[PDB]
């Protein structure tokens, strides 16, 4: 019953400048290839944390698209390959920071040929998976397409924002989702996006978590069951309607990240924060993603949420010290004295919604 | 016999975006993959008109090097594959406007890894040569082995300023160097840099010449036989110490390219001389690849037989192909067509001194 991972499969063009880029002029630095995509990379990170997921994509007959599947050990036959499809390419300039100056897309391809009648072959995969992934690159169509067959099956899904854009892709599939990982500029334009208007503009935790709270309930009245906000440094925000236990290679984590650690039977909005580890960042590309695929394979592995968001962050953090979107391997016991860090430094926050 | 080609191989990564460039994401747009550096450009562009070049230069052994060598169909012998070798990249970022916003390059293999030690290697090759073109993306080290390899052998050189900076490599090889194509900063530059002084810091075409005359003449007292000045728009300009019908002292036995531009082309139309070739007025695409392809043209003209002023013209008429091509260098040559435009260039060629 393995997790199904929808999305793009992306060709990543890194470029790390030595110095601070200046407009009208190459500056020295590195430039290197990485296997990108939020789905490829979810479906990656899955997999070096020991589940395997099945991948439903698109690619080319092009060099980018064999530089992509040269050490591809999963499944191609959900991977939907022609030679009028041009593998999707992003080029990021980043700065010093690490942080993205400057980057295009890149993906057509993606909501051009991975269609609602490719995803459909897979209708099986879906209909007996533990858990749904897709990421908002896929069209308003294939996202239909995609969540309607879990729902009928009632599997849980999970939708990737994935920019501020393409977040706004939850408008017509809300209902179906069961968990979004915006961060906070795309929480806000997924909420106006439900609101059908622009209500909402993108410090403490206490004041953030007050000022996204409406943008949030948006969301949870939608039809969403749980929202995780990534905060960046300063951790995420775990959101819930109802107990976020009762919304949906690990038994190290279980022992250790107690399901009896929180006492606290059922509200409205549920909201408690989770703190992130200090790292040696060389690239911040690509976090995002491991801290999905780290969240669902724990829950593809019979964990609860909390005590797999932990190791989502774990994962998260694994990553920014890699130059890969997602590292070559994970190390179990690191990712496990990580989660265990960061579940027991987890706090809840507010007595009336 | 073949004409020897060393110098850069590097894969150009083109970001145009649809708009819209923010900090912080990525942004829709297109990313287009180019084969480029000087050398390779020349390389490709004299296969494509008929002539065999033998490439030196240096690639690793990862994704670039491989959307770099797909379409590659020349001998790789003289190319350096190594583990420790990341391929050099280009990577450019544009705004609405079509400049650059953000520029990172990495091209450091080819100053690191392209050592004198490895070019002598293809010691045969060098003297065995019609020509050799080198370019300034070479150490100083790197020129210096193979302009004297080819000086023993009197085999004539070809210097291609890469940039303002790189031009200034000319300093430790003059004296072995038959032949530069510098833009006017690059002449300029190298100019200053064989003074002992920086005497050197919209116009016609014999104003712009009188102007540029005293650099000329520096180049030509420390020994280079030929210096063509690249005007973009205004053609180009032929200077030389001695009568311009200078021709590849190589024995007859041609090929198409040379047949179609002799009888085209009259041999009988025709110290230091200067000469200027018009340009042919043409659909510009992207400027990519046009000084390269000048080269390249060129060089495989003189390779076949032809003179020295029949063989630029062919350089210009390629030139122009590559500004109509988006290619660095056009995905195909039509012999007839540059030809026919050869003999424009020719027949609007005029004598200055
Ligand atoms: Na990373
Ligand atoms: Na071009």
């Amino acid at each position: 019953m393995e997790p199904v991972i929808i999305g793009a499969l992306i060709l990543d063009v890194h470029a790390k400048p030595s110095t601070t880029p200046i407009s009208g002029t190459t500056v020295p630095g590195q430039v290197l290839f990485a296997p990108g995509g939020v789905a490829r990379n979810v479906a990656d990170c899955i997999f070096k944390l020991g589940i395997t997921p099945f991948m439903i994509g698109t690619l080319g007959l092009d060099g980018p698209a064999n530089v992509l599947l040269k050490e591809w050990k999963l499944s191609m036959k959900g991977i939907l390959r022609r030679e009028d499809i041009s593998t999707p390419i992003v080029s990021l300039v980043y700065d010093t920071n690490g942080e993205v100056a400057a980057g295009v897309a890149g993906v057509d391809a993606v909501e051009n040929f991975l269609t609602p009648e490719w995803i459909q072959r897979f209708e099986y995969n879906i209909s007996s998976a533990r858990l749904l992934m897709v990421d908002a690159n896929l069209s308003s169509l294939a996202l239909e397409a995609s969540c309607k067959l879990a729902a009928e099956s009632s599997v849980p899904v999970w939708f990737e924002p994935v920019s501020v854009t393409k977040s706004q892709r939850i408008a017509s599939i809300a209902k179906y989702v069961t968990i979004v990982s915006p961060n906070q500029d795309e929480l806000i334009a997924m909420a106006n996006a439900l609101c059908a208007k622009n209500l909402f503009h993108p410090l403490s935790i206490e004041d953030m978590f007050r000022a996204l709270k409406p943008a949030i309930l948006v969301l949870l009245k939608n039809g969403v069951k749980v929202v995780i906000v990534t905060l960046g440094s300063n951790g995420a925000l775990l959101c819930s309607k109802g107990n976020p236990k009762k919304a949906l290679v690990f038994k190290r984590v279980q022992s250790v990240c107690s399901p009896n650690r929180f006492s606290e039977r059922s509200p409205s909005l549920f909201a408690m924060h989770f703190p992130t580890i200090p790292a040696k960042v060389k690239k911040l590309t690509g976090a995002g993603d491991c801290l999905v695929g780290g969240t669902v394979a724990s829950l593809s592995d019979g964990l609860d949420l909390i005590q797999s968001l932990a190791v989502g962050i774990a994962s998260a953090k694994a990553a920014v010290e890699s130059d890969d979107n997602v590292p070559p391997e994970f190390k179990l016991d690191l990712i496990s004295g990580d989660a265990e860090l960061v579940y027991n430094g987890a706090k809840m926050l507010m007595s009336m919604l």
